[PDB]
């Protein structure tokens, strides 16, 4: 009962489900938030000893806003320091003295560990899962990638989008809701609403059984699976040739 097909999508859906798993494990345990790890695993990853604040902000897909505050959070534990522009003095550089980029490395040599540990607590089943750092962050921003996608080619929300992928690759199968809801990452509230909303637009049907009224059936007939098809086709299309599990790094 998943999603029955090895394209970018698929990628999306497992790397999205290993994040919430991840996020769920770890943000109780640790004291560093994981966009903080992200952006020390960054700023680890690259040669000059100083960089221009936007460009933290053009290379990963965070909006600006997101990242300022963080950034005071690591210049306030020594982890960076800001120097203002000399030309537009609106601007901020970063610099990364010895003495920093070392309390960074040991942090990010933190971070490698803690998602080889994780990965080996979990039901590690499938290759996509980032192995280090660097493949976190990279995995971490084809999420966000993929999420911007659908909001800027769609009307749909991620949360419908994974759901009628999931049930277009059941091949006119019928799925039940608890089955449905049992598989994925997403919580009751959200998975039903999204179904009540991709049933009112006609992409499939959520009828209950006539004689086991208890059962709550959702699947697509001919029309809506075609439909379905070219919709996942076309988001398919839009993640081409993208190297879409490199877009920071390598």
């Amino acid at each position: 009962m998943k999603y029955n097909n090895h394209d970018k999508i698929r990628d999306f859906i497992i790397i999205e489900a290993y994040m919430f798993r991840f996020k769920k494990k770890v943000k109780p345990e640790v004291d560093m938030t994981i966009k903080e790890f992200i952006l020390l695993t960054y700023l680890f990853h690259q040669q000059e000893n100083t960089l221009p604040f936007k460009k933290i902000v053009s290379d990963l897909c965070y909006k600006q806003s997101d990242l300022v505050q963080h950034i005071k959070v690591l210049v306030k534990h020594s982890y960076i320091s800001k120097v203002r522009s000399k030309i537009d003095e609106r601007n901020t550089y970063i610099s990364i003295s010895e003495e920093q980029r070392e309390k960074i490395a040991e942090r990010v040599t933190l971070f490698d560990q803690i998602i080889k540990q994780f990965n080996l607590a979990d039901q590690s089943e499938s290759q996509m899962i980032p192995k280090d750092s660097k493949e976190f962050l990279n995995l971490m921003m084809y999420t966000m990638y993929f999420k911007n996608i659908i909001k800027k080619h769609l009307t749909l929300s991620f949360v419908e989008f994974t759901i009628l992928a999931i049930i277009t690759s059941q091949n006119k199968n019928i799925v039940l809701l608890k089955d449905l809801i049992e598989t994925i990452h997403h919580k009751y509230p959200q998975t039903v609403r999204a179904l009540n909303n991709l049933k009112k637009q006609g992409y499939l049907i959520k009828e209950r059984s006539t004689e086991d009224e208890r059962k709550i059936l959702i699947h697509m007939d001919d029309a809506q699976q075609d439909h379905a098809e070219q919709l996942l086709a076309q988001v398919n299309q839009l993640l081409a040739d993208k190297d879409h599990l490199h877009l920071v790094f390598e």
